[PDB]
């Protein structure tokens, strides 16, 4: 009842976030494991050798254990999943692959990356960066319809390829807001309007996270997990998250009533790629040595610019237990079918 490559992704989803998280503490993190994967699995089709290895083991690809036609079909279904009309009316996606005019390109990656992976390839004039950066600017916009504004900020000079993948999502539930303090930390303190419910939610506190436990539903077959940590326990909650937890939570259905403050927060998060996959290990692809024959035969080619852009914006006698998400909370957002980890990422400071 999941996609072959689901543990994968719950894998590569961990890594990315406790990367991020052991860097900063006081940074909110927002990102898609999935469109980022979906993104390097697509370009390693352009790679061979070690490019091509180090980018499949860096989304946590065990090639003695994998065979790589299961990987790129594990990507298709994944892709054919979330294309489904249901979830394109909440989800849009998109890699755009941007290449310099005089290259001579092979038509079999032209022709892989629009069949198995739906992106867009275009030829782009480099020599003019300023023109360079809007035409892609341009690209995404127009593909989010607006939400998405001047993602790149700048190129090197020696841009001769670059790589754009976003991803935007609607939030709405499947099933009268009020102004409230969000404790981002024990001397900052800011307003968010919150939802007050009292109902019968799929929430549960946790002994082995040390924290507060919610499923949420919403429109496009998207669950999210919210895990509200214990004073001073949310490095544990961190810590100690894993696939085998995560799937026994997505596994119960079981409610209680509880009193819940649920904050209506819009969130986004940037990353250069370049740096942020580097640092777990994918380095050939944007180096001089890069492997790229299967991008383009005669020329040396490397991967100059890498960016990732997610955005989500939302459209018994005794007294129950009053839970309020007010405080910094880590979170998981889930494709129903397959199980695969769409998001990931913590609130701490809403207004950031
Ligand atoms: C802890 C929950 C965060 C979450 N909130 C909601 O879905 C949400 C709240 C209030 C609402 O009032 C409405 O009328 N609709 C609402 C929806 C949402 O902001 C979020 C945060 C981080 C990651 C993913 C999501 C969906």
């Amino acid at each position: 009842t999941f996609n072959k490559i689901t543990p994968n992704l719950a894998e590569f989803a961990f890594s990315l976030y406790r990367q991020l998280a052991h860097q900063s503490n006081s940074t909110n993190i927002f990102f898609s494991p999935v469109s980022i994967a979906t993104a390097f699995a697509m370009l390693s089709l352009g790679t061979k050798a070690d490019t091509h290895d180090e980018i499949l083991e860096g989304l946590n690809f065990n090639l003695t254990e994998i065979p790589e036609a299961q990987i790129h079909e594990g990507f298709q279904e994944l892709l054919r999943t979330l294309n489904q009309p249901d979830s394109q009316l909440q989800l849009t996606t998109g890699n755009g692959l941007f290449l310099s005019e005089g290259l001579k390109l092979v038509d079999k990656f032209l022709e892989d990356v629009k069949k198995l992976y739906h992106s867009e390839a275009f030829t782009v004039n480099f020599g003019d960066t300023e023109e360079a950066k809007k035409q892609i600017n341009d690209y995404v916009e127009k593909g989010t319809q607006g939400k998405i504004v001047d993602l790149v900020k700048e190129l090197d000079r020696d841009t001769v390829f670059a790589l754009v993948n976003y991803i935007f999502f609607k939030g709405k539930w499947e099933r009268d807001t009020e102004e409230e303090d969000f404790h981002v930390d024990q001397v900052t303190t800011v307003k968010v309007p919150m939802m007050k419910r009292l109902g019968m939610f799929n929430i549960q506190h946790s002994k082995k996270l040390s924290s507060w436990v919610l499923l949420m539903k919403y429109l496009g077959n998207a669950t999210a997990i919210f895990f509200l940590p214990d004073e001073g326990k949310l490095q544990h909650l961190e810590n100690e998250l894993t696939h085998d937890i995560i799937t026994k939570f997505l596994e119960n259905e079981d409610r209680r009533s509880a009193s819940l403050h649920l904050p209506k927060l819009s969130i986004t998060g940037t990353y250069d790629l370049k740096s942020v996959l580097g640092q777990l290990g994918i380095t050939k692809v944007f180096s001089n040595g890069a492997d790229l024959s299967g991008v383009t035969e005669e020329a040396p080619l490397k991967l100059s610019k890498a960016v990732h852009k997610a955005v989500l914006t939302i459209d018994p006698m005794s007294i129950p237990p009053e839970v309020k998400f007010n405080k910094p909370f880590v979170f998981l957002m889930i494709e129903q079918n397959t199980k695969s980890p769409l998001f990931m990422g913590k609130v701490v400071n809403p207004t950031q």
